[PDB]
């Protein structure tokens, strides 16, 4: 049904540190401030926003 | 659509271990845990969500 | 409009061994076992999802 | 669209040797047999469907 | 819409010498001569059509 | 609603420094001047216009 929210969500709330890896194969750090349709707010240092479009996979680190 | 949900169900019922061959050449495994129209879940050791953007190819490993 | 199924229905009805280079050079092989609005289906020695998103060309072999 | 449906009409019509530049650096080299909202279908030898979204670049060879 | 078409207008009546780049790392160059909603046709010595989607920025030379 | 637009546009009136990191891993500085739905303009020496689906990444800098 909707598995993309809740697991960003449950990743936010509890929030527990992951690692995105983007499609030309950067990986980035973090933890899930917040999300929307389109993108994903990553807080380590700095905030910064991926765009979901460049993004291959979302995994706790 | 009409095609992809029952390959990616019957991975996911029948717990078959399957590659998932991302568009930058990285191959991932594991077993489908679940889907929806945007994701899919693989896991092993962790539970990884990798968008189907990303995805170039699944195949029974 | 529509060309593209047509010419996946020719290869698929008529088994016509083909060539589906992905966006990222590599070429697969096999037959057009069937394929909807996302993806189509390689049958070669396995059944393999190929996302049409992922694909550049489609040639006969 | 508007532009695109026009350059690629004329160059089929014409019957114009193309060159499409593709994404992944590959240059297809061919006439153009027919198009539609996804494809191109790219003659000779034999007729070869090319994913737009696969496509850079389409000029006059 | 109230930014990309204004842009690319004013680019396009001024003449302006401008480099595309696509997403690829390849840089064009030339000057707008139009564009739709999914391509932009650039002309010194002959037109092409560059697509949108394998374009990553539009700037003047 | 967006999560995105107040992002960009708190970078944008703050004149903040920004770091835009391309999908080919190129990374682009500046200031927003301004967006859309599809593009980011990206202020001195010349204003470049940027195309969101090139983008990976959006980094106070
Ligand atoms: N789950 C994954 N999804 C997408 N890309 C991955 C994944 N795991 C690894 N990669 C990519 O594969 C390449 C090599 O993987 P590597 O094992 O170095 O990952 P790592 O996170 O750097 O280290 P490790 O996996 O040992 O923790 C890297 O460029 C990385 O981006
Ligand atoms: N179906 C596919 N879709 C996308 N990329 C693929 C596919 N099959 C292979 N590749 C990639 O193309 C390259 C060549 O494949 P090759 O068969 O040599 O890999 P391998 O090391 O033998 O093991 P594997 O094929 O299972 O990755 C590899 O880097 C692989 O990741
Ligand atoms: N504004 C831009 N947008 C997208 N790609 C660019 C841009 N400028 C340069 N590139 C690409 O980055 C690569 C770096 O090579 P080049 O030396 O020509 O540019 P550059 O000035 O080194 O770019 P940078 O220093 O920002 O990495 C080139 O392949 C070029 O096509
Ligand atoms: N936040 C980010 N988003 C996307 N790509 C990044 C990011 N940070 C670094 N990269 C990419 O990874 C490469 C090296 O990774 P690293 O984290 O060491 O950055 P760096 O080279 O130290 O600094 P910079 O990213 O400014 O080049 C860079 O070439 C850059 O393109």
């Amino acid at each position: 049904q909707s598995l993309q929210d809740p697991f960003l969500n449950a990743l936010r709330r509890e929030r527990v540190p992951v690692s995105i890896y983007l499609v030309n194969g950067i990986k980035l750090q973090g933890q899930i401030e917040s999300f929307d349709q389109f993108v994903i707010l990553l807080k380590n240092t700095v905030s910064q926003m991926v765009y979901k479009h460049a993004i291959s996979t979302v995994v706790p680190s």
